[PDB]
């Protein structure tokens, strides 16, 4: 794949049918940008596209080739973001997908604090529904946070970063990634489908917080002494009990115990219904 790429005519989009345009994202990742794409029949569609940067090595490459190759496998569901092309011939890697115009769940929930208390639980579940179909597909995300849930033009959630190929290391908006991990993953190192609950459990407080950061002010070795002693967060204010009890069901330190995704999709389309 250093010198070209295995060629895959049903997603294969002509160099000539897309304009690059501005950044949307950098990271040790690569690089995305928002970008327009023509037919794919005359229609021009405003799409986000991922690419290598210049100090990419083969290593790269081939963990961006693995995440195109697990979007295809992994299949279309409204509530993530869905694969619709590649420019893998003759020139950089480009791996299309949808935009959301709208930026991650967390910038979106606080410029809003506007949102119902129906639309807060509809937030959860269609993230619940991207997290069924996902996992129903042998996903496991390993890092659902509402910093990776992004919403479209027209209010929909959609799952980002599932088909990806340091304790200490903080995200963008300086939050520790940890305070999003079960802990039979940060301790064990085991990452089920189970633990992705405990990280929506997480997402959900998020949620119900407009926005709020866990844990403020915690750093690495406080918080696994928290998790040590069964710590769970304090409800938060305007949450009815059995979202909290859902949150606290999700941070269940038995994963067994913890509801399914499944279990999750039901409480919340019955929960939604009745709010
Ligand atoms: N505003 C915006 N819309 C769509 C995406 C991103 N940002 C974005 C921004 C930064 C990183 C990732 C992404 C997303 C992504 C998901 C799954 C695979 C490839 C790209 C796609």
């Amino acid at each position: 794949s250093e010198y070209e790429l295995p060629e895959d005519p049903r997603w294969e989009l002509p160099r000539d049918r897309l304009v690059l345009g501005k950044p949307l994202g950098e990271g040790a990742f690569g690089q995305v940008v928002l970008a327009e794409a023509i037919g794919l029949p005359n229609r021009v569609t405003k799409v986000a596209v991922k690419m290598l940067k210049s100090d990419a090595t083969e290593k790269d490459l081939s963990d961006l080739i693995s995440e195109m190759e697990m979007m295809k496998m992994i299949g279309k569901h409204k509530n993530i973001i869905n694969l619709l092309g590649a420019c893998t011939q003759d020139g950089p890697l480009y791996v299309i997908v949808e935009y959301a115009s709208k930026g991650n769940l967390r910038e979106y929930l606080q410029a809003r604090r506007q949102l119902s208390s129906k639309d807060l639980v509809s937030c959860a579940y269609q993230v619940a529904r991207g997290m069924e179909y996902l996992a129903s597909k042998k996903c496991i995300h390993r890092d659902l946070a509402a910093r990776n849930v992004l919403v479209t033009e027209d209010n929909v959630m959609k799952i980002a970063d599932f088909g990806l190929a340091d304790y200490y290391k903080k995200t963008t908006n300086g939050r520790l990634p940890v305070k999003w991990m079960a802990p039979e993953a940060l301790f064990d190192r085991i990452y089920t489908h189970q633990s992705d609950v405990w990280s929506f459990g997480v997402l959900l407080w998020e949620i119900f917080t407009l926005g709020g950061s866990p844990y403020p002010g915690v750093p690495v070795e406080e918080l696994f002494k928290l998790l040590k002693e069964g710590h769970r967060m304090d409800k938060p204010s305007n949450c009815t009990n059995e979202l909290y009890m859902m949150m606290r069901d999700c941070w269940h330190a038995v994963p067994s115990q913890r509801p399914t995704f499944k279990q999750l999709v039901e409480d919340l389309d019955r929960i939604v219904a009745l709010t």
